[PDB]
């Protein structure tokens, strides 16, 4: 038998192997090491931890669900962590590219902290394009719009999707001119988008109307001759709910009452007639009522503003109830249903079937967050 001198007994140092690449390293760490520390010890340690500046990497404890994965931080220790010998610890990069359709269409690829939760990345999004009211904006996936509180990686949301940006907070509003023609060309860019992705929900008439304005942008003054019937691709001029009409005629003469306006005068049009319309700036969501003695549940539209909450019949649009978001007391959403406690302002709650009661209740909590941020400034 041999006796080992180099026995040391009642050690408590976690030893973790530190992975960075296709390297592997053992390294020893008093359990009460802050993630900052270990990673500076990492960076004394190994050659290739130094392949970039300390702020673009962290430690990252990998899963075999991906999104399970998650960034350690800074000011925790490691034994917070759950942390056992054996473990291994990537000092792994936080940057990774993301593919992104901005606000005019385009697809851009951008350079997102992988730790950061979607509010923080949406903020050097739009610091990258000049956006003050960053508030307003949110990202969908390829409406789905995803978790503002949760990082991209825990909402499954992989590394190749394309994401599109898209604003959701319809609180502040500037003037439309064609001095800027490149922010005239965003301000319509996402009228366009609503109105033919139906988030803004327009009569048969004005979704003729506003296809006329779109095709004077996109082909100049109407020619006889070639936009005749059988040319349009109406699923790209018209909601869904309007393709199977025989709208082409309709839309061809609002496409010849522009005459020779110019493709900047078009989109101011188009801007206006949108911005005119009582369903500008609303969010509806689908939502089943319980009315006062009938079984079954009539569908109607729940309507959402930076003022107020609103209900209104499902098909012609017209607003039965309003509430002001200063008469909301309390709500509550569940994956089945959504609840409005309006305190004194009414007898008993509204409570609605619904599959968007998480989606309505952080459209409301959205809107409050903005305000309260706008009193404060003032």
């Amino acid at each position: 038998t041999g006796t080992n001198p180099l026995y040391r007994g009642s050690m408590v140092a976690l030893s973790l192997k530190i992975s960075i690449g296709n390297v592997v390293k053992t390294m020893q760490f008093e359990p009460s090491t802050m993630v900052y520390d270990a990673c500076r010890m990492i960076r004394e340690r190994i050659p290739e931890a130094l392949a970039g500046p300390p702020n673009d990497f962290g430690l990252f404890l990998s899963d075999d669900d991906p999104k399970k994965g998650i960034w350690l931080e800074a000011g925790k220790a490691l034994d917070y962590y759950m942390l056992r010998n054996g473990d291994t610890m990537e000092y792994r990069k936080k940057q990774r590219p993301l593919k992104i359709r901005m606000l005019d269409g385009t697809v851009k690829t951008i350079m997102v902290d992988d730790s950061k939760t979607v509010t923080d990345m949406l903020m050097t999004i739009c610091a990258r394009i000049g956006i003050t009211n960053h508030d307003e904006y949110s990202l969908v996936r390829e409406l789905n719009w995803l978790d503002h509180g949760r990082t991209l990686r825990e909402q499954g949301v992989e590394e190749h999707e394309t994401l599109l940006l898209r604003r959701k907070f319809f609180y502040s509003d500037q003037n439309v001119d064609s001095r800027d023609p490149v922010q005239l060309n965003l301000l319509y860019v996402q009228a366009r988008d609503d109105i033919l992705n139906g988030s803004h929900p327009v009569s048969f008439d004005k979704a003729c109307e506003f296809a006329g304005f779109q095709c004077q942008i996109q082909f100049g003054p109407h020619n006889e001759q070639k936009h005749k019937a059988g040319f349009l691709d109406l699923k790209d001029f018209l909601p869904k709910e309007y393709v199977k009409q025989k709208g082409e005629r309709k839309i061809f003469q609002a496409h010849k009452n522009c005459g020779q306006m110019s493709e900047i005068e078009a989109k101011v049009r188009y801007v206006k007639l949108a911005r005119s319309l009582k369903t500008y700036g609303v969010s509806f969501f689908l939502v089943k009522e319980k009315m006062k003695g009938k079984n079954k549940l009539v569908p109607r539209l729940l309507g959402i503003t930076k003022e107020c909450v609103m209900r209104v019949d499902e098909k012609t649009k017209e607003v039965i109830q309003e509430w002001s978001l200063t008469n909301i007391k309390r709500w509550a959403a569940s994956p089945k249903s959504f609840t409005l406690d309006f305190g004194d302002y009414q007898d008993g709650y509204y409570s609605v079937q619904t599959t968007e009661g998480e989606q309505i209740a952080q459209l409301i909590a959205g809107y409050i967050d903005i305000i309260l941020k706008k009193k404060k400034s003032k």
